């Protein structure tokens, strides 16, 4: 099973350790090792760029993962964000703020980031100075009491999501909803999963969260025993729920002016909210590659951790200096590695495992012309390229990281 | 006072909101607003690669909020994190994981992410063939029952921190403690803060907190009313303490093996524990600059939220395409903002007042030449650009962002 393989890889090289081993550790929670955190900021950065700030229309925030009660009674979480089991059971994480443990000082750890944007919508107009169309992005922790969790790092307590509220004339919010489920389903695609391994889902109207009329959830096929698809991403319809809601609660008119037009309205919502943690799951599944045979994580370069690998072809005390001095140089734009140990044979697949795009080798001819050989992890090709212009060479190669 | 009119601005320009702000708010909780995320992203960038990903012997995790409670007795906050108020009150927060309430669902939020690097010490060794002297380094969201907070965002119950644990042989402990302190103080300068306002505060030996034999603080002049100095980063040797004691409570080897010299020895650890969000406080105040007057607020371009923007002479119908041509491609590089309300004059200092480094005009005359007036923000110089070439012109001037 790929996905088997692919978590124990994960594991074994450091993409992610389960938190607190030493002591048990939580159910299924997980931390993300030095492979990991490189990867997540990579997605994290692709991300932003894509739906923020590579775009005129839409800003971001970072709003608290602990934001006043009232918030999550407003929404409508308090009231029906339960599931049945065995009795009524909310999967809202509570903590106690302040000396005294009164139900005064109970809050809510945020189960979605969207309201922490919703309550700043007259903000950030203020500020930024936009007007619908526009959008408002964040990437943050969100907390849930599942009550089966497991499948990996695929539903965890603990878990970090990516939403944007794109608030637009409700009239247009149809159209707008199709634009955002094909452009974020293009994202993945882009970022190299294959196009035969994501679908669309529609929600049923009896499946649809309190705060949705529409929700078309993008998923991926994780190989999961039974189904093996799982839900990568929604994209939802909140319509004008979310700020009514909070303006009803509040009483803070949180309704848009259109100047212009001298004309009051709501904004209607449009929500793609991915899984931070569930697309890192997708993109390595989809990148495993077992190709005499080789195993290759084909990340796109611009996701995999490590952009390059300094091999020198051995210990020898002459190839360490030019070596050392190459992958000082690289350090000063990309995460890079550095190998010397064992069988260069052996650190090349070494770094194919874990996605590495480049490695570099320094063999003892380029003591002699000052110029190294890059080989390419997929097709293991072999240009030899002089020492002041690998930067460049490199560069070229993984522009958008 | 500066400080006072450095957080109206930081309110007023959308920096930061206060969470919940239409619902009351929690106790000085704060929200970062579309200038906030992109200075807080920024700072992160800058710690990550001087202390992560620029330097070849340190490495990067990121573990859970939410830790096996085990983890918050092994290193002694269960028993000594607590502070005298009106009886003694633990300062970590709670939370119940799971279907019961029982005292067997508890868990802490991490009142430091310094224990989940601990704890994974022998993965990271393993996974990441690391050997002393080296380093692993986090940043995250941390949590504490502050009983006065207030001072804006510096002391809050929700915040970050940017922490690193430097494992070495214990006999070399002081002079890396020098070393990370001298080291730490120079990248704030090397970002922008003056050197005369800040300096170095040992604490007092009845000061230090459980787990520390020797502590540094790195102090910002803040200008608080009475003291105005405030601690914004800490440097303690925290010798062997948190991998003895979480090796004698989980029963688990946490000892490092010198294979060359067949030594086995429990390292002694180093740390640099900065606060991104005091940092973030910072180096706004330290910025600061009222200069016919002008305001500017004077950010190391690496830092500035918005790199450059573009600002058509007039809303002239003829102006808008090639200033807006010019605004997409910029995008595809950096965060740039776009302007064409009001007189050129007024936005060129709104761009001041946030420490836009540069603007970009569109005239008349570019319709003509084909090229643009780009500003920079300190001295307000001009010079005139050919549009093909302003992405080039820009880059070299924000090279390590
Ligand atoms: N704001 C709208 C919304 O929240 N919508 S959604 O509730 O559908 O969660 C949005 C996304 O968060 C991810 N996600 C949700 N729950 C979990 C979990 N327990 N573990 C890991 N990832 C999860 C998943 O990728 C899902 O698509
Ligand atoms: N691991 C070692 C350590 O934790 N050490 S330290 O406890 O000293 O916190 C480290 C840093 O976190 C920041 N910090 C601490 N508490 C707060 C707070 N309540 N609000 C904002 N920033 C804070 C501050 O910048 C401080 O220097
Ligand atoms: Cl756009
Ligand atoms: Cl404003
Ligand atoms: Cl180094
Ligand atoms: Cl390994
Ligand atoms: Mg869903
Ligand atoms: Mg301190």
């Amino acid at each position: 099973p790929v996905i088997d393989t692919v978590v124990n890889l994960a594991k074994r090289r450091g993409f992610v350790y389960p938190s607190g081993e030493i002591y048990g550790g939580t159910k299924s929670a997980w931390d993300y090792g030095p492979l990991g955190v490189e990867l997540k900021e990579n997605i994290k950065r692709q991300w932003w760029r894509s739906v923020v700030t590579g775009r005129d229309d839409v800003v971001g925030i970072d709003s608290s993962i602990i934001l006043p009660r009232e918030v999550w009674v407003a929404s409508g979480h308090v009231d029906v964000f339960h599931d049945p089991l065995v009795r009524e059971f909310n999967m809202m994480l509570k903590t106690y703020l302040g000396p005294i443990e009164t139900e005064e000082g109970l809050h809510y750890l945020r189960p979605e980031t969207a309201q922490g944007i919703f309550v700043n919508f007259a903000n950030v107009v203020t500020t930024a100075r936009k007007k619908p169309p526009f959008g408002i992005g964040q990437i943050g922790k969100s907390f849930r009491n599942e009550i089966t969790p497991g499948n990996f790092i695929f539903r965890t307590r603990e878990f970090e999501q990516m939403e944007m509220e794109f608030f637009v004339e409700p009239a247009t919010a149809k159209e707008w909803h199709q634009y955002w489920i094909d452009n974020r389903l293009q994202w993945y695609i882009d970022l190299g999963i294959r196009r035969e391994n994501l679908r669309l889902w529609e929600h049923p109207k009896d499946k649809l969260s309190h705060y949705s009329d529409r929700t078309v959830d993008i998923e991926y096929k994780f190989g999961f025993m039974g189904n093996p698809w799982g839900e990568l991403e929604g994209v939802a319809n909140r319509t004008d729920f979310d700020l009514s809601t909070h303006a009803r609660h509040s009483g803070v008119d949180l309704s848009f002016y259109d100047q212009i037009n001298d004309v009051r309205y709501t904004p209607y919502v449009i929500e793609p909210a991915a899984g931070l943690t569930r697309s890192f799951m997708a993109f390595l599944i989809d990148a495993y590659t077992e190709d005499d045979k080789r195993t290759v994580l084909r990340l796109d370069p611009r996701l995999a951790p490590v952009k390059a690998a300094v091999l020198p072809l051995s210990r020898h005390a002459d190839l360490s200096p030019k070596a050392r001095d190459l992958g000082a140089e690289l350090r000063k734009c990309w995460n890079i590695d550095f190998d010397d140990a064992g069988a260069i044979g052996r650190r090349y697949r070494r770094q194919d495992e874990v996605g590495t795009p480049f490695c570099v080798t320094v063999d003892f001819d380029s003591l002699q012309d000052n110029a190294v050989t890059v080989r390419e992890r997929d097709a293991m090709t072999q240009d030899r390229v002089a020492m002041s212009s690998v930067a460049d060479y490199l560069a070229v190669r993984l522009k958008g990281s």
